[PDB]
Order: structure tokens, then sequence, then C-alpha cells
């Protein structure tokens, strides 16, 4: 099905490399032409996951940090959709790992909440701010802790993410982990220095916010 009023974007999202190549080579201008969503063939290739296509466009010299209408860079799209090989190609053409979309999110926010382990690594290895805050001042850690993506928390801690940052509801990742009971998560978060003392905009602490059986575990981990 057609995703664009622009032929090339369709060709790209569909995987018609030969055709696409015929066109672009015919009108190099087509590699940068925008559509109804302000997207180029790059955006659509990244979305659909056509690596070969991304690489041809990249080597043609098209821009790698151009945002569509919602503020989505190709790296935003490659990250959110699990295109590991494409994320690699983008970082190798200098894609800005810290670009923010309209919603205040970086590529790492999406890699982190959809559990893109190998892609989170690439981003963080590529200079991604692990403490990047959205519009609610929430970080990847906030997400991982909430959803209890344990392997992801490990990754974010290896890359030096803060554990004691506060969203606009005054909540730290450890708050979130406790609120949703994430035992191993809330343990691990505090074994790396998450405060079991700090209060949200409800003067509540992580312990106050957890279902007894876990608020105790934590206090003894730190106090005993």
């Amino acid at each position: 099905g057609c995703v664009s009023n622009l032929m090339v974007c369709n060709l790209a999202y569909s995987g018609k490399l030969e055709e696409l190549k015929e066109s672009i080579l015919a009108d190099k201008s087509l590699a940068t032409r925008t559509d109804q969503d302000s997207r180029t063939a790059l955006h659509w290739a990244c979305s659909a996951g056509h690596t070969e296509i991304v690489e041809f466009l990249l080597q043609l010299g098209v821009p790698v940090n151009d945002k569509d209408d919602a503020g989505w860079s190709p790296l935003h799209i490659a990250a959110s959709a699990g295109r590991d090989e494409i994320v690699k190609a983008l970082l190798g053409k200098g894609a800005q790992v810290n670009a923010v979309n309209q919603n205040g999110c970086t590529p790492l926010h999406y890699a982190a909440s959809k559990n893109r382990h190998e892609i989170a690594v690439m981003l963080l290895e590529g200079g991604a701010n692990p403490d990047a805050k959205d519009h609610y001042e929430a970080t990847a850690m906030h997400r991982a802790a909430a959803k209890g993506n344990l392997k992801m928390i490990h990754i974010l801690l290896y890359y030096k993410a803060s554990t004691n940052i506060q969203d606009t509801e005054g909540n730290t990742p450890l708050h979130l982990a406790c609120d949703e009971e994430r035992v191993e998560e809330a343990k691990l978060l505090v074994s790396q220095g998450a405060s079991i003392y700090i209060e949200n905009k409800e003067e509540k602490t992580p312990l106050q916010v957890a279902k007894g059986g876990l608020g105790l575990i934590l206090k003894r981990m730190v106090e005993g």
C-alpha cells in the first residue's frame, strides 16, 4: 500500500531498489524531494528496513539528520522500528544521536521502551546522552524501570545513566519501579545508588510507594 504521494518514497518503502536507482540516477534531485509528511526516501527506507536502499542514498550524499513533520529523523525511525543494520549505517554517516522530535524524545527513548538492546548500545556507544529528558522530563531509565526491562537497565547503568533524576511528577526511576513493583529492578536500582529517601511531588518516597513486601527489602538493603 502507498504511503506517499511521492513515487520514490513508495519505491523506497517497498524495496524497489533497481527502480529507485533508475529514478534517482535520472534525477538526483529525487533523493532529497519531500512528500506529504515531509519525508524523503531515506525516512521511508529506514521505516521499512531496506538496508541496501539506505546505503545507496547515504553514499549519494543525502542528509541523515533531516526531520519529517513530527520531528522524526531517520535515526528516530530506524531506532523505533528495530532496524539494527540501518542504525549502524546512519551512525557511520554521522547521524546526530541526540536529535529530539516534536514530542521531546531522542532515538534512545524509543530504543529503550521498545527494548532495542543492540540499538541502545550502538546509540550510547555513539555518544547518546543517557539522561536526555522528554517533555515530561522522563529519561530512558524511567521507562525501563517502569516496564521493568531489566537487561536495559543494565545497559543504561553501564553507560552512566542517572538513577536519581525526577520527571515533572517528581518521580525517579526507583519510584516507578516500586509503584509497579519491579523487585530485581528496584533492588538493582538501589544497589547502584538510587535514593530510597527522595520524595516526589506527593512527598512520598520510593519505600512509601511500594507494596510492603518490597519496601522492606529495600530498607534492609540500605539500612537493615
